Formats: structure tokens, C-alpha cells, sequence
């Protein structure tokens, strides 16, 4: 299940964040055990769209292929909170999995500046339990956590040294296609 209320960042910036650019996961901790693989590859682009809140995700599982893409309509809840349906989607944008009640992540901008960000997520799938998980974002896919964002995760009360890398996986990312689906 999930237990954190994550706080917003104070002062966060939406424009700059929901800019239509894509953002990678290079470190990620999840709370439950075995919620997660060891090695995985994630994405997101995340911006407005004809007046309309979106994000776009990509997961992989390097070792499985496991793949699939998302597109999600945010309502706001506060500053940098948000409740996300998720309709599972091809790379193009065609719908094989439609929206539905109960299918929803909550989202939280814990802290971001231009190229760097912290975010808590609550996936909540039909009856599949839930469960949090934290990531740590980078606009460069290669970037090693710098300081802004390991304190943030210090600020957070995490240990970055408890966070999964992404880094050794050779993930490779479309990121035209993340783009082209925020308008989907
Ligand atoms: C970047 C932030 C992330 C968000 C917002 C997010 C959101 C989601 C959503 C919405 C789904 C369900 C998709 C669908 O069924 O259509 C999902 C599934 C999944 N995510 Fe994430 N995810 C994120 C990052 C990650 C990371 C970094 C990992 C682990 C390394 C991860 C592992 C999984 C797994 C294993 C599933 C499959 C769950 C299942 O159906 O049994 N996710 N995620």
C-alpha cells in the first residue's frame, strides 16, 4: 500500500517543468519489496497540450523487452500535485488498454529546477496493491544525480544510496514519441 504524503516543492515551477520536453529516471527507490525490478529503463515527457495537462511514459524492462507506453490526463490537486489516468497506448498513440476508473497514478513534484527533479508517484492498477515509489529525473539521460537533487533527497528524509540506478542498462529511448503522444 502507500504511505507517504509527499510535499510539493515550495515555489514549484509548472511552466518550466510541463514544457513538452522529456525527462528520464536515472535512480529510482521503491518502499515495496519486490514492486520493482533491479534493472529497468523509464521515461516521461510532460507538458500542456491544447490547454490540457499531460504526461506520456515509457517503460522498459531490458532483460524481459516487457514494453509499453502510457498517456495520462493530470488534474491538479495543489501546487505540484497531481491525479493521472493512464490509458496504455502503441508508440503512435492508439489506445489498447482505455481509460478507466481505478486505473491512476497520483504524482508529486517533491523538487525540480531546469535540468534535475525528484517525484513520488502511487500507482494504483485495478486490485493490484500499491505501492510508492520515488525517482530521480535528469534531462541529460546520462547525468549522474548532482548535488541539488541528492539533497533534495536528503530534504525528503530518503537515503540516495538506498535508490536503484538506471545507468547500466543500455537503455535507449524514442523520444519523438514520447513528445507526439502528449497530444494524444
Ligand atoms: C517515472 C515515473 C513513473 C510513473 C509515473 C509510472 C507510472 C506507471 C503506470 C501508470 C503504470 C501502469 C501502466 C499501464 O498498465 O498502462 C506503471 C507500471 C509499471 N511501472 Fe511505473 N512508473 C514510473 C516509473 C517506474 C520505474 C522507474 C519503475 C521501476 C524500475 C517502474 C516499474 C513499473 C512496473 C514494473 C510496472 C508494471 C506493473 C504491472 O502492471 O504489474 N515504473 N508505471
Amino acid at each position: 500500500a502507500c504511505t507517504k504524503n509527499a510535499i510539493a516543492q515550495t515555489g514549484f515551477n509548472k511552466d518550466k517543468y510541463f514544457n513538452g520536453d522529456v525527462w528520464y529516471v536515472t535512480d529510482y527507490l521503491d518502499l515495496e519489496p519486490d514492486d520493482a525490478p533491479k534493472r529497468y529503463c523509464a521515461a516521461l515527457a510532460a507538458g500542456t497540450a491544447s490547454g490540457k495537462l499531460k504526461e506520456a511514459l515509457y517503460h522498459y524492462d531490458p532483460k524481459t523487452q516487457d514494453t509499453f507506453y502510457d498517456v495520462s490526463e493530470l488534474q491538479v490537486e495543489s501546487l505540484g500535485k497531481y491525479t493521472a489516468n493512464f490509458k496504455k497506448v502503441d508508440k503512435n498513440g492508439n489506445v489498447k488498454v482505455a481509460v478507466t476508473a481505478g486505473n491512476y497514478y497520483t504524482f508529486t513534484v517533491m523538487y525540480a529546477d531546469d535540468s534535475s527533479a525528484l517525484i513520488h508517484t502511487c500507482l494504483h492498477k485495478g486490485n493490484k496493491a500499491a505501492g510508492d515509489l520515488y525517482a530521480v529525473l535528469n534531462r541529460n539521460k546520462d547525468a549522474a544525480a548532482g548535488d541539488k537533487v541528492k539533497s533534495a533527497v536528503s530534504a525528503a528524509t530518503l537515503e540516495f544510496s538506498k535508490f536503484i540506478s538506471t545507468k547500466e542498462n543500455n537503455c535507449a529511448y524514442d523520444n519523438d514519441s514520447l513528445k507526439s503522444l502528449l497530444t494524444k
